[PDB]
């Protein structure tokens, strides 16, 4: 049965056929540079593939995908995603996206040790400890739906705690938005994510340099 | 506006994929099942789902800046622990490109902030090989430093219990691509080391 | 004549020299093997040398230091150094001890940009933020010992958000405990660090493994 | 017990310094000027401090598990850009040590939880020096990797635009020593580069 490496190979070379076939100038002009207005911050779950779950194209999503969509402050890998994108590429928008039938956002509700996924997870438990009591309220699947929501929203908290996000909201507009995916039917849905506009006062105060 | 456009475009595609594919998101709901991690950059045009002319369900992904693998960071490392011994990946893909913007910026001097930390790892083998890389135009250089780039993660990749594990165990295959913005195509790298390479490595790493 | 690190390594020898008159065993019997009862985690700053201001000798006190007494809880270095004191060392105290004139307290309370620093210090302007309020109503070296300890007090929360900390509070009675150093001074103070006992209850339950 | 003993024992000291160090307390009250950066092992019989011979004020410190420099570690990138940038050292110590349970955990197979991602690089210089490590006694081989780990830290510590800076424009200089817990020796390493390596170093990573 097929080794789905070589049969993945085969399928890209029947797309970029597709693509010169098709929409000759497409690839071409990308080559020459990138110029996507959104930066997408979600799970690396295989089902949530942004670029094909929005309808868009290659060139359309500068993307970072990590293990439940989480936002360490001090993290690297995220770090340079979002420098980048914001003060390089001068994305419009920032969009962290979790989604339904998380395993990294189900991990953190279980008590199981899972190595190296410890302390990646501690955002996810920390969210657990400040609402332990609202979530033991809800059935095991609604508690997986609140955590990731929670996550989606400290996300959007951490993400505006950097000076460049900061800097780039006030000086050209940039948005940020929460989403939660719902891996059953392939629809995107806003999360509120309100905040008091005294809480960008005091985090512009707290993280503007 | 794009990201009202891009809400838009996903309830189309959701419709769509209802009628066309009626069975796919239903099953996927129930678990996914996904064959291939795909570890790529960032940059918007290596979309590895489209590229791949794949479905979702079909590739675990990572996407960092110049997908560059740190032995240490726990973004990765989180990744590789999920994909290889949680979902049991039977390949693990390490997918650089063709106009790297983090292997072009690891090729200048220029101070890029909270970057520079991140590129160490394209700067330690632009140090390796600077005969090489100065020997070369800024853009056929660019293409070099991301072939050494994908070679040295395939190395970290296997420098890792969990991934060793699963070589010898399950079959677990690494596999190390350079993707052409400009023609769409994957190419296949050499992506060489002596058998004895690994027989080291195992020694080196593998826990029990 | 005027090189610090060859009279460091001179300074070196005549300690060696004064150990094996003055005690000819101590260094040889620590050569067996290491067992102290505290890991100290501190500030890197050069006046908070742990050994010397406890009046201790060497084998007491296992050490961590960087800069602001910082605990990331995903951080690497922090928590290989409390996994390796905790399980394998069974230290009975872990200590973190903050300091007064602390120069990266002082950076997250002011709005320059410290390039790598920057992401290393989001904790400290994070409490800055949540504490924005009372540090604004105090003078500006109120605001640096009132955020140190703010600090220290976040760190020991970060600290039992760990299921090896837990486990030997728990299983063997380790205690935690915060510290201010003062520098002009040389006296440490303890520090309250009382928590709500609802608050510990959900950390055992939300991290414990 | 000990917590409560160090802690009078602590009031002691600050009296005795008062006594025999009457300046030393309030001309550190305002600031500090220490011309050292430490980097050692957490190891509790490493006190940099007392095994120098020096006081409070003298020596800015890092203390880690086996005293590793990962390139991309914040933790000991803040360490070092505050040391080199803002208090202007002039000397940066890598200091390891005979007996450090972490080099002996890298030549063992056992998992020990988050420690495994941190000791990468020492297994690293394990696999890449194995058959010279395999040839010697479990103590030499302690030794040896502690003396590997501490020349390759250097290195790790020249692939930052901070470091290379301070050594071109102030004469910043970096030293690997090896601690001996039994004597009380500090000992030099020969840390010896090709002097086309920091040339090549200051090419790939000074920024402009
Ligand atoms: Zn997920
Ligand atoms: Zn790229
Ligand atoms: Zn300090
Ligand atoms: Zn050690």
């Amino acid at each position: 049965l097929s080794d789905k490496f070589s049969a993945a190979l085969a399928k890209n070379k029947e797309w970029a056929a597709k693509c010169s076939q098709e929409h000759p100038e497409l690839l071409p002009t990308l080559a020459v540079g990138q110029h996507p207005e959104i930066l997408w911050i979600g799970c690396s779950d295989s089902r949530c593939p942004e670029t094909t779950i929005l309808g868009l194209l290659p060139g359309d999503v500068f993307t970072h995908r990590n293990i439940a969509n989480v936002i360490h402050p001090a993290d690297l890998s995220s770090g340079a995603v979002i420098e980048f994108a914001v003060r390089h590429l001068r994305v419009k928008h920032v969009v962290i996206c979790g989604h339904t039938k998380c395993g990294g956002v189900a991990a953190a509700l279980g008590n199981k040790g899972l190595g190296i996924l410890d302390p990646w997870l501690i955002p996810l438990r920390q969210l657990r400890e400040q609402h332990l009591a609202e979530l033991q309220s809800l059935s095991r699947d609604e508690a997986v739906v609140r955590l990731a929501e929670l996550n989606v929203k400290e996300g959007l908290k951490a993400l505006t705690q950097k000076s460049v996000v900061l800097e780039a909201m006030q000086e050209r507009g940039l948005q940020v938005h929460g989403l939660i995916y719902d891996v059953g039917s392939g629809f995107l849905r806003q999360l509120d994510a309100a905040e008091p506009e005294e809480a960008l006062k005091a985090r512009l105060t707290s993280f503007k340099t």
